[PDB]
């Protein structure tokens, strides 16, 4: 295709910018600002509740043969009591741990799914929450 | 509810922070992420082991608000005089991001899409056709670590 290098340059150019730039505590855009908070966030998350986490990650175990609405029982419980920023990263951590355990048993197909149910999940329940709260840049301010 | 603008910036949240997770482990969200991944680190591998000599390089230009491409391309030309490697692809980015980060430093924020832009263009001019006759960016991941 015509403008694939082009498109595949600039993609590699901008990652590489956005990445130096905010080792430095600037960034790319708005939404590389966002990538980049929650990306720490998540670190953040994950080293302070370690054994929680645990906890969580046990209880689900992703297969070929699992439905979306397995992995959408386990992170209704997270919100049961209602949502906060700290729960929607720990949501977002909760993926990236079932991504990481699909790899691990080598069933790298399953990372893709897992993505669309995060996706799926966000758009069925998240939203009206996340713009009634802000939206994503007061995420950013919050946790800068 | 319905498919809008947050659902696809939601979505692209959700791939960045996948990749990210994956790549911690040293897995990758795809083969473009293990490209990105592979650059990142060899920039910092370059700029921690030629922290110096990339000094005395970075010194070369001194980018104004009138700074035009020919300026930055004399001094990646020097970069490239023996010749295309992998190593000097590395530091030709490091450059450009030492480039942004001064740009961002100095308060001439514009700056920086205008490196972007010059980056790209020397990218296609000079060392797409060594790219593509050395093994493509596939063949630096596997080079690389
Ligand atoms: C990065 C970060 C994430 C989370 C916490 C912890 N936390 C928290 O501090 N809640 C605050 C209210 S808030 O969410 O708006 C605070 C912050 C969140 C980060 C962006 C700015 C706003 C509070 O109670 O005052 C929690 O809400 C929480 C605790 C445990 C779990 C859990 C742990 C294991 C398994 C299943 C759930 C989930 C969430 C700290 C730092
Ligand atoms: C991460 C990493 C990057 C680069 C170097 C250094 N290096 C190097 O080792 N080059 C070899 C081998 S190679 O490049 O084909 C492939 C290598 C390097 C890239 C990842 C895969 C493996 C060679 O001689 O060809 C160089 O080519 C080099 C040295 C100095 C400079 C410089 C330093 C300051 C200012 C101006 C120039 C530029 C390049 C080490 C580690």
């Amino acid at each position: 295709p015509l403008g694939s290098m082009s498109q595949s340059n600039r993609e590699l150019v901008v990652d590489f910018l956005s990445y130096k730039l905010s080792q430095k505590g600037y960034s790319w855009s708005q939404m590389a600002a966002v990538k980049q908070a929650l990306r720490e966030a998540g670190d953040e998350f994950e080293l302070r509740y370690r054994r929680a986490f645990s906890d969580l990650t046990s209880q689900l175990h992703i297969t070929p043969g699992t439905a979306y609405q397995s992995f959408e029982q386990v992170v209704n419980e997270l919100f049961r009591d209602g949502v906060n920023w700290g729960r929607i990263v720990a949501f977002f951590s909760f993926g990236g741990a079932l991504c990481v355990e699909s790899v691990d048993k080598e069933m790298q197909v399953l990372v893709s799914r897992i993505a669309a149910w995060m996706a799926t999940y966000l758009n069925d329940h998240l939203e009206p929450w996340i713009q009634e709260n802000g939206g994503w840049d007061t995420f950013v301010e919050l946790y800068g």
